[PDB]
């Protein structure tokens, strides 16, 4: 479990989160929340550190993650932003949790801290 091998598995996890099979619930998370289109103008009063898969993929491609756990922190931040902002019963929370189930299932293969 070198850091290279771990970062390689994190790239595979991200590819899986962006894969076609999950599009039906992952699409709200591909790009920054479109606050202006949706009219969610209190979003930035609640969420001070936005994150989305496109941002994570740009960081991964730029070699910006030093280890698997910094990658995990950014992925989990994207999900926590959704859970912090949206009502727990909301449809986008259901979609977020489905995408998180994909992440957590695969991230379970990464050695602990
Ligand atoms: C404090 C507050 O007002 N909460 C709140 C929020 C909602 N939410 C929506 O109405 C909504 C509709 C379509 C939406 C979203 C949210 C999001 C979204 C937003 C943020 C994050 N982080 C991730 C995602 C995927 N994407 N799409 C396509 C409704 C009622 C309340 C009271």
């Amino acid at each position: 479990a070198s850091v290279t091998e771990q970062l390689r598995h994190c790239s595979e996890i991200l590819k899986e989160m962006l894969a076609k099979k999950h599009f039906s619930y992952a699409w709200p998370f591909y790009n920054p929340v479109d606050v202006n289109a949706l009219g969610l103008h209190n979003y930035y009063d609640v969420v001070k550190n936005p994150m989305d898969l496109g941002t994570i993929k740009e960081k991964m491609d730029n070699q910006e993650y030093k280890d698997a756990y910094k990658f995990a922190a950014d992925v989990r931040l994207m999900f926590m932003n959704c859970y912090k902002y949206n009502p727990p019963d909301h449809e986008v929370v259901t979609m977020a949790r489905m995408l998180q189930d994909v992440f957590e299932t695969h991230f379970s293969k990464i050695p602990i801290e």
